[PDB]
């Protein structure tokens, strides 16, 4: 980051004694059969394995093909379900997955509204909108999760749901 | 792996040397086109003359698998019995163990001390944060004798270890 790590992926739970070359051939074949490549040839350029800790990193030829490959999370390779993830250095650009939260009781303070949200996971941003003259809540807020996969989970768990005698609205801010 | 590069050879004739047997198998492999590079696939041979058997050791896993087709092959008038070692693992990593719920202050050798009360280990690693160098509270291992695995699971899984409860299961 901010622009680094855009063309690599973490692979965990790899099969025992598997070679770099065989893992490369496996992923290149799946990209092709699954229709995920965007040009003739092989998207995966190189594979590096850590034998002792049982994981790999893949290196891709393009930014968009790296992103498509994430669809393979869970794929079974020699009896093993593979865990596919972004590198830890990889971050989306700011505000990319911001949420609007509305329909909140306006007698609730910031920490009480945060406590509903952090039940799904840690936040990296949060604000509850207040009238500046009085400091009183307007009953709506914005947030952003550290992990971006938690976003769909909070939406599915909270949107349209009863809170008091109001139905909460939880959706993407743009 | 290691036992994935050996074969048992029985019914061996009296008087045969380790070098005569090494030459025979290298010659058979080349003749049947079963080698996957230039050179000789058999690195070493050890013979027990009192019990009429030998072990072969190969340079690769796939050449070892290939030589399995030599069961019944004639050497000095006699048919040889070719088999896998008794501790060969068809599905490797099957007995690798996950150890979770470890106190986060314990170092590698302290965790191994817990595990080697059941027997010697062939593999071990404690997972640490690369940034700080600090234990994440879990490890992996394999025993030299795979039959101890379940006796380690029975001994440790669910045991209170200070402030936390251990999970010991096959990593699978």
């Amino acid at each position: 980051g901010p622009l680094g790590s855009a063309r690599r992926l973490y692979v965990g739970n790899i099969p025992f004694g598997i070679t770099e070359e065989a893992m490369m051939d496996f992923f290149n074949a799946q990209m092709r059969l699954g229709g995920l490549t965007q040009a003739p040839g092989n998207p995966v350029l190189a594979v590096q394995i850590n034998q002792d800790k049982n994981f790999a990193f893949l290196e891709f030829r393009s930014v968009d093909e790296t992103t498509q490959a994430m669809a393979f999370d869970g794929i079974i390779f020699q009896g093993q379900s593979l865990k596919i993830r972004r590198p830890h250095d990889y971050q989306p650009l700011p505000g990319a997955h911001k949420l609007f939260i509305g329909g909140l009781p306006n007698y609730l303070n910031d920490d009480q509204v945060k406590e509903l949200l952090t039940s799904f996971g840690p936040l990296k941003a949060f604000n509850l909108v207040k009238d500046s003259a009085t400091g009183l809540s307007k009953g709506y807020a914005f947030c952003e999760y550290v992990d971006i996969n938690v976003t769909d989970q909070a939406i599915a768990g909270l949107n349209g749901m009863q809170l008091g005698d109001k139905k909460l609205l939880v959706q993407r801010a743009s």
